[PDB]
């Protein structure tokens, strides 16, 4: 196996079983889809999703799995199919999990991706505003109402470049700069530094209305590319 782990201590170890197709691989954010099957060093079996109903689903770079997991799961092509060897750094440590892991246990994983998509960042989680991260920020704080922020943004309709700027403005005043709802609530959402991109449904960008002077219709759908330079957060009650 070809170690993977960012410290390179061997931590985790991947051999890919079955290449997958095209060139995208999920990022922190990303909702994954997965078959797994778990081993013991020695060869004992754990667990297996295909012993159960649907794929295992998960959100990536947001601990909700072990660490080998956001680990590898972020090199994976999708239909590609991996082993990984896991030390238990990166697993369940000196804690186990009882009663199927027993302490300081190396992992074995078979897993199989299938399918990844952006994160939903509506409140009623309904599809409307999709993030692709690009590249993380380096901050952990994000922009909140009332902020001031340092964006630069390109705006596309069916592909077609509508909207080039870089912009300082406050956070619930895009409407009068010409920026759809949507992309200041995705806005906050982001770390200083992070480079993403946004897809807006209707509702989400100009609805019914349009933007003329942009040259986009009714009810059209938007993407945005999107890099937080900077922002000073604003003072909340
Ligand atoms: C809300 C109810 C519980 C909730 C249960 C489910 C949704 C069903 C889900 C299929 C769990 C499985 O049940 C059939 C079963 O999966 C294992 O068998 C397994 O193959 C495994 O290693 N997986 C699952 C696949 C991804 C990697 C890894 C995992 O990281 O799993 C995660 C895990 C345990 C993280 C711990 C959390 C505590 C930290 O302390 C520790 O950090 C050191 C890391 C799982 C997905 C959690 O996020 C969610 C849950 O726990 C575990 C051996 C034990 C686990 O049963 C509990």
């Amino acid at each position: 196996g070809v170690d993977i782990s960012p410290k390179q201590d061997e931590g985790v170890l991947k051999v890919i079983k079955r290449e997958g197709t095209g060139t995208e691989m999920p990022m922190i954010g990303d909702r994954v889809f997965v078959h797994y099957t778990g081993w013991l060093l020695d060869g004992t079996k754990f667990d297996s999703s295909l012993d159960r109903k649907d794929k295992f689903s998960f959100d990536l770079g947001k601990g909700e799995v072990i660490k080998a997991w956001d680990i590898a799961i972020a090199t994976m092509k999708v239909g590609e199919v991996c082993h990984i060897t896991c030390k238990p750094e990166y697993a369940y440590g000196s804690a186990g999990s009882p009663p199927k892991i027993p302490p300081n246990a190396t992992l074995v994983f078979e897993v199989e991706l299938f399918e990844f998509k952006g994160e939903d960042l509506t409140e009623e989680e309904d599809g409307g505003i999709i993030r692709r991260i690009q590249t993380r920020g380096e901050g952990y704080a994000k922009p909140n109402e009332g902020a001031i922020v340092e964006v630069a943004l390109e705006g596309y309709y069916k592909d077609k470049l509508f909207d080039q700027r870089e912009l300082r403005f406050e956070i619930g005043e895009g409407e009068n700069l010409d920026l759809p709802y949507g992309l200041e609530r995705a806005i906050q959402r982001m770390e200083k530094g992070e480079h993403s991109i946004v897809y807006l449904k209707p509702s989400y960008a100009f609805g019914s209305v349009g933007k003329e002077k942009f040259q986009i219709p009714p009810n059209a759908e938007l993407k945005y590319e999107l890099h937080l330079k900077s922002f000073e957060k604003a003072k909340e009650s």
